[PDB]
């Protein structure tokens, strides 16, 4: 069938001139709204969140690892490094990385997290043994954002995607002190106001990754905690037909108003 939502979410698509994916995880009721929810996208930057949580799992055994030094040294610095590149010739210690990749989108932040879990393969073995069976990552930054419209490297579904951003954040695939960690560092996200949070009521509380790339790819990813009610989870993902394309932050707010009007 298709619901009234999905819709009103096929309209914008249309006016749009792209493709949009949306998974919504409403933890009430455990029920899903989906739109092309098992199609693949390219993640870009929302990627940095497993990267993160896998970091997070190792430091579950190693109760010192999050305060690791990492040197960055000039080479290591690619495309996007607003906090790394501060520290070139010094260190950071792996929580540095980490909320600097989650919450400046730091690309030379998130090299390191991949580093520290053996390379991309590494990453797609964590969001394994969570269960997310869908999840790949394949190359490093800045080229896993190239973004190619039918490439399968670097992508998920938004079904997946939020399943494990359940998981990670509202259930227990990590220890309940690096849940709170990975919750306080995404409810700290800079980059997010016009995404997913404009298309909700101010009132709400959210938590988000932003990521963009190639092919006007414009994506977010959500934990919402809405006045009065159990939390969502929501993904929302674009990508154009040209490779030049601007990027498009208001459709990802528009699926997220369609979403919080059909609740
Ligand atoms: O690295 C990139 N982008 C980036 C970097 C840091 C943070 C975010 C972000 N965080 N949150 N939202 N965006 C996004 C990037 C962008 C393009 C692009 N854009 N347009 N056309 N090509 C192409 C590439 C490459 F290398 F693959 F060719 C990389
Ligand atoms: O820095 C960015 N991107 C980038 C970086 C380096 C090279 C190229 C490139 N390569 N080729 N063409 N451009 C592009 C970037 C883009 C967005 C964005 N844009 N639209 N929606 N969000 C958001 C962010 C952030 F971090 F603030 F969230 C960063």
């Amino acid at each position: 069938q298709t619901s009234a939502v999905q819709q009103k979410l096929a309209a914008l698509e249309k006016s749009s001139g792209g493709r949009l994916g949306v998974a919504l995880i409403d933890t009430a009721d455990n029920t899903q709204v989906l739109y092309r929810g098992d199609e693949r996208f390219p993640m870009c930057s929302t990627s940095k969140v497993m990267a993160a949580a896998a970091v997070l799992k190792q430091s579950e055994t190693q109760k010192q690892l999050l305060n690791q030094p990492v040197e960055i040294k000039h080479a290591d610095l690619v495309n996007y490094n607003p906090i790394a590149e501060k520290h070139v010739n010094g260190t950071m210690t792996l929580a540095e990385l980490s909320a600097a990749a989650l919450q400046y989108s730091d690309n030379t932040a998130m090299n390191k997290l991949i580093a520290q879990l053996g390379g991309p393969g590494g990453v797609t073995a964590f969001a394994r043994a969570i269960g997310d069976e869908t999840f790949r990552l394949d190359r490093t930054e800045p080229t896993l954002n190239t973004a190619i419209p039918g490439d399968p490297r670097d992508t998920t579904t938004p079904r997946a995607m939020a399943q494990t951003l359940r998981q990670l954040t509202l259930g227990h695939a990590l220890g309940e002190t690096q849940r709170a960690q990975l919750v306080t560092w995404l409810k700290g996200n800079t980059t997010g106001a016009a995404s997913i949070r404009a298309g909700l009521p101010t009132s709400w509380t959210v938590g988000d990754k932003t990521g963009s790339g190639g092919y006007g790819t414009t994506n977010d990813i959500a934990v919402i905690w809405p006045q009065g009610r159990a939390p969502l989870v929501l993904v929302t993902y674009f990508t154009q037909p040209q490779q030049n394309a601007e990027s498009r932050r208001d459709v990802l707010a528009s699926a997220a108003r369609i979403i919080a009007e059909g609740l």
